[PDB]
């Protein structure tokens, strides 16, 4: 399913992601943003036999299970499917687990090349959260 820039923000407020480990909730969808044009089915092939899903495009090397990839660590305990939901829940679950690991959003490629040190406050301009 794709989502609204605000519509998207709201649902990250709401699982408390503003500020979550010191990242400001612009942050967040600003990592979605360029991470899967906030696709909550977008899917990503690597050459390392691992493979990107959802919305914040979590690695299934080490977060999630999809049965396929080598190195496997499953830290999330879930499914690689519960991340393609329509409903964010299991993607922000699985975040907040990423994020706590010591990396920060530095995990997410996006975030680290388009989103820090940028005005992040302009992600939840004009939304009425």
């Amino acid at each position: 399913k794709v989502f609204g820039r605000c519509e998207l923000a709201a649902a990250m407020k709401r699982h408390g992601l503003d500020n979550y480990r010191g990242y400001s909730l612009g942050n967040w969808v600003c990592a979605a943003k360029f991470e899967s044009n906030f696709n909550t089915q977008a899917t990503n092939r690597n050459t390392d036999g691992s493979t990107d899903y959802g919305i914040l495009q979590i690695n299934s090397r080490w977060w999630c299970n999809d049965g396929r990839t080598p190195g496997s660590r499953n830290l999330c305990n879930i499914p690689c499917s519960a991340l393609l939901s329509s409903d964010i829940t299991a993607s922000v679950n699985c975040a907040k687990k990423i994020v706590s690991d010591g990396n920060g959003m530095n995990a997410w490629v996006a975030w680290r090349n388009r989103c820090k040190g940028t005005d992040v406050q302009a992600w939840i301009r004009g939304c009425r959260l």
